[PDB]
């Protein structure tokens, strides 16, 4: 690839060097490798959270007689969970000889934590089998030793998917980089209560912005337009995971 | 137990006499050893399902492409399986020496059919690991084996707890007897819509009417009432099932 031709930023005005510490640059890496092998769309829905949000809202209460917080995470996770299991190819890696695809019968999913040091994606395992207030208190414990640098790197291998929150900071819908070999990644951004059309008028719902980049190797653009609006189906009536 | 005296019906009109089918005598012989065994008692509840109620009928499509009918029973049986969980108690039966209780590690949980015959209660083995529409299934071809003589013997035994549901016929709440060794049966009831007090004005919500009737050698009378009050927290909201 050609080389960024280099320039001396001291004639401009005065400078000063930080250095990147090892977490950085792994993490810089990993993801300009992403980049260069991966062909990247991202597909953008939002999902209608007013129910969801009363929900969590109103299990207050159970989730601190158990100490975990409830927040929006844990529902994010069980619903992308029982998706990976409908849509097996979004629980997949191409293989090494780019003619097949290895598909796995786990689900573990990672999340994205911002330390001071740099990016951690800690790896929840079987995402498919622990309960709401189970992932609640895994996700915490698992940010808490990423933040603490305690996280043994056990813990950050083997995920099938990412979820990257940044609705707790802002923004409107980004476009996340695949962490390869995993074939998706979630973004999830800030949700605002929004105009829609109930057929007559508009009622104001709370919508959550999702924003999927995939892997368009292996993902075409109609699997990936149905994952999201399965996505935004389950989120708008998570009861729909019961049957 | 005194005998009844005996009555030559025919001094008063014309009789008839027609003869007990073998399965109506083993359910006669098992009720009355039942009913001389175990001091019964009912707790009555109800249950607002106005919200279940729509989920069942928005579901119609799924469970159509699916081939079973959604109806109220695999979502009771859903229900009580994690209640037989939370509270283990109601998960057991009294030891021979009676001065234990075996409590089981299991949830399976049988269901009232009336067929011709007399009536036959069917065993769901591991309800607490179905999902809805697999209950909906498999309750749907239990009552079909039942009513057609096809019911193998193996599938009438091993059950934890017996929900039986007359709503399809009427009624407002009834007293079931317990078929022991187990130690508690659910009645259920019709819905019907009903007021119910909002702290401002009444509402019309959907009302289920559950009769709970137990062994109260084994389940005392607030350990009963605390069951049908969960079990009409979760049928308001299924979804707390989830955590």
């Amino acid at each position: 690839i050609p080389p960024i031709p280099p320039v001396d930023f001291a004639k401009y005005g005065e400078i000063e060097e930080v250095p990147m510490t090892r977490l950085m640059q792994i993490g810089a890496t990993n993801l300009h490798r992403s980049w260069l092998n991966v062909p990247h769309v991202t597909q953008f829905e939002s999902a209608d959270i007013t129910e969801l949000e009363a929900f969590r809202v109103a299990q207050k209460a159970v989730a601190e007689k158990a100490g975990v917080k409830l927040t929006v995470l844990p529902l994010l996770l069980k619903a992308c969970a029982y998706l990976l299991k409908e849509l097996p190819d979004f629980n997949s890696s191409l293989a090494p000889s780019g003619q097949a695809l290895i598909r796995k019968k786990y689900v573990h999913i990672g999340f994205a934590v911002d330390t001071p040091d740099g990016l951690l994606v800690p790896v929840i395992r079987n995402v498919d089998q622990k309960s709401l207030l189970q992932l609640a208190a895994e996700a915490a414990e698992l940010a808490e030793k990423a933040r603490s640098k305690k996280l043994g790197a056990d813990a950050m291998q083997g995920a099938c998917f990412t979820i990257s929150s940044l609705g707790h900071i802002g923004g409107t819908a980004f476009t996340p980089i695949v962490n390869a070999p995993e074939v998706a990644i979630l973004g999830v951004s800030k949700a605002s209560m929004q105009p829609v059309w109930d057929g007559k008028a508009f009622q104001p719902r709370l919508m959550l912005p999702l924003s999927l980049s995939y892997d368009c190797r292996v993902i075409n653009g109609a699997a990936a337009a149905r994952f999201t609006k399965r996505l935004g189906d389950l989120l708008a009536d998570i009861r729909a995971i019961l049957l």
